[PDB]
């Protein structure tokens, strides 16, 4: 594909905005947001995760205007929203000292998100290859000891929700021309959520050409995660707990030979 | 709104200069500035938080000289009033140790500002659908498993003072134009607050095509949240703690058509 | 004051070079730099801490070359903390951090601030609890109510003595000190590790927005300082304030005002 | 060699894309990617660890197209690959408290990377200089007490993959002029890993006389050391984790004399 | 008075070295490390063992023989030797049952200066009843006003394993040619955090554009890299320090 130049013209722009809701694995009716209790098992050989226990990759595919044009997305504004919510430490926790408040929501946290013009390409990396995934899940197949570091064999495209587990799955770095991706994982048991809100920061998606992602087939691909770490419930069993992401993305109008 | 000509001459410039009080719940005559201390349920059902135990968004609504032309907002010198009275750890703490001096305030926080032309637009996500609000605050209604992530239902406007409690409401990025705000949430329960004081820092409120909050009505909104973190008393009991925050915007009359 | 043109020649510039002592209790004859050791009060209303307890601000009132209006512009300021090692003794009366371990070092809640200006620093009282009871000997906000825990406008005060006002119940007023620059830094929690930064290469500018500095009414240069650094923890567990002394160099111009 | 000008036109660009496996010690064939679990020696006397518990450098010789013209290294693009793995906390982990979720990996980390047109040049530095290093390693010869601080006659090349252990080699400041290297050390017990990928990041490798590294023989070498931390056994038991990292290089010819 | 820069080939040079650090070197195994610290009963009885004191470490380094003088214009430096905190499984206190050891962690000090003449130190002192130990230079007469600022405590760093850290900083009401940098990180849990590339300068111009200059040709390095302590398996602590690598480069600079 060759680039040319951006059309001009009240009519040569368009905005998309939505939200992506986080998948934490919803164990009932009444948990949207939440994992499962995250229990441990005996052996590396043994370990298999219930697929309510399992976060996984939110995705949107948004149609865009029918356009050779593409549209080229621009700009991007985005937050992770309803980030008070995690100042409730008196709903069901466990008092982090005799009469005082519930410990709030900490630990490991994976705050992600990318824009392209196609569906985000997956790399595969286990932490333990022996890990059973379960039945509704897409996840590394075949797996060897190989895939604990690097096997090339696990290939995908992040294309359906409630689907992905984010445990098994990365942004694959050989591939995503065509997408600009962000994440940052931060480990350990209590590392405290670090949440910045603001309508005034906009991340620049143009590549070092001045080319941001090109929409193929007129759609644009939004991906996200963002784990917050886990919830203590009173008796001590813990829970990853999710929040909503929103994405406000500027496009215009590039033609291509 | 069409944007034209800033208004010059000695008479286009006006100030406003003010501080917005913390609004923590303040359970007795004693405890301006606290919330009543914290106490949890015992399941996600009965989470039935009382009044004074939640800090609450401030606003002030400030009213301009009267004036097709709108004062305009364009800097913003702002500071948290009174940090070093968190150096009193001799006034019923509790001990860190044998012998120690009291523990200071610490844990989560949440540090807010906003200025706008118009009210906060605010959107509600609650970390547990099933909490029972109490009577005087304002509070997403009809709550369903979904507001746990998202529920479009739960629009408000930030327009009454010591009523929007801080944990189920959160600017909504789907709004808020006319309005630049700014927010920090750090969780855990042992996080340092990190307050930093200066009259030497202003923050530019001009968007990316250099037009600051235009004024409806000639009001100006003022929004601040700045929990400090939590008070652990003697007996362990703990409270969160806020304190004021000072604005001073600087604003230009603006001609529109 | 409508300000005029920058003086030049020889005669035109001057500086100032010092440091401001802590000033953190000294609870005896030993214990310069130290406050008393912290105790707790049982209620909000019986917080009655003493004098050598609590940390105050630091000033100097630097007398300038004596000065059509001529005032002294403070234009920029070197600035750091003296000492910053001496908080590598754990070896002295410290409490083990485990079995045959070192003395933990000072930690926990720090102050780090300082201010120029040309005239003395203002004041805004803010109080923890209302109904401290503060010593003889300091000055402090007076008639305070319930609304004084959050922001009572009666407390308005002058950085005008040494040893006097405690650093707890007063910050900078950010509704005056339009003749000051001030810059501070408040990190709470008792496990706080203190990160102290030296360099001889560092500089801040003075001037506001408008290229303008402090003018120094009748040529008084005012420096304020607090550097509580953390906490000392002795073999027992009695904790006290540990401050450091400041140094300020600042350089001044002649400047003619209306 | 005096630098000249570089060569513009067609096949005057080239780009080397690939990942280096970590080699934390790998102790059985179902542990790639760990080492074994540490132990600790009774006196420093008797410090010797076995192979398998030693994390090495990892080091890959790239043959760049046949060409004086040398390709000169200008560009990186680096990220570790599979940093969602530490999410598995549910498989033979340690829980952090009572019903909780395992122990994260965490601890002492070291990430580093280099790209350079001769291999890496080391400067051995012991911790202990009487700890006895393994057969199959290689490590600072003939060591003495100032091998403890710095002995000048420890100079090695990265040139042998699993060989070099982390713990006795740096990067020898004094050498390495063709070589573009960056680390950090972050140490302690319970630090946690932050992990940041994204692939809008690019490092440029030119030296301030624009020259980066120049390719002898049309060879690029790459080296990497990612210790994320220590992940902790059901029992205790600890063992370093590694992750692979990817490389992108974009190199151009440049004349030499 | 500071005149033109000397240009050509002949007019540029760099000095290159390392400084090991002086951590007190308890015993003939344990260069590197101090002795285990150990606690005084009261502040009037702490009398610090000289091989518990880390010091600071000063190099005088000659240059070609020359008014000119060399000028001092920018720097490169980093810690050697970071990897080597990774051992820990050599005589460390279990982290918990069956874990690796504690790693070297805790209150570290990090600081360079390059200057054309010595260091110039201030002392403080943390309890002027210290008494500091045979074959030390230590603050002298002291008082309680030592304990934040006593102007008589004033010292050249001009011997090597002689000025404790703990005694002595950078005077700032002095060198005005030498440029400084340290940070001391407290509180005994902190954990190192140690970065290396060859791609960082400093550059050591003043605001006017002129650098260290050396007189009598000698450019002074110092530094102290104090990383942390190391903890063994009864408990015991001693600082462990890290050697320090300056590349300079100095230019020939006319003076009147």
């Amino acid at each position: 594909v060759e680039v040319l130049e951006v059309k001009t013209g009240v009519d040569s722009i368009t905005e998309v905005e939505c939200f992506l809701t986080p998948e934490m694995g919803d164990p009932d009716e009444h948990l949207r947001g939440f994992s499962k209790s995250i229990s441990i098992s005996d052996t590396f050989e043994s370990d298999s995760p219930n697929r309510d226990m399992l976060p996984c990759y939110s995705v949107a595919r948004i149609p865009l205007p029918n356009l050779i044009l593409m549209w080229e997305a621009v700009t991007l504004k985005t937050e992770v929203i309803g980030v008070t919510s995690l100042m409730n430490v008196h709903s069901n926790g466990q008092a982090t000292h005799d009469n005082g408040a519930g410990k709030p929501v900490q630990g490991t946290s994976f705050h992600f998100f990318s824009v392209g013009g196609e569906a985000l390409e997956l790399q595969g990396v286990l932490f333990n290859y022996r890990t059973k995934y379960p039945d509704g899940t897409i996840f590394p197949k075949n797996a060897t000891v190989q895939s604990q570091v690097m096997n090339t064999e696990h290939k995908a495209y992040l294309d359906k929700n409630k689907a992905y587990p984010v445990e098994c799955w990365v942004p694959d770095p050989t591939r995503n021309e065509n997408t600009r991706y962000f994440g940052t994982l931060t480990g350990g048991e209590n590392v405290p959520p670090v949440l910045h809100i603001t309508n005034t920061a906009t991340t620049v998606l143009l590549d070092e050409f001045g080319v941001g992602p090109l929409c193929k087939g007129d759609n644009l691909y939004l991906s996200a995660v963002d784990v917050c770490g886990m919830f203590t419930n009173r008796s001590g069993y813990q829970q990853w707990r999710g929040l909503s992401r929103y994405f406000k993305v500027q496009l215009r109008k590039r033609r291509v030979k």
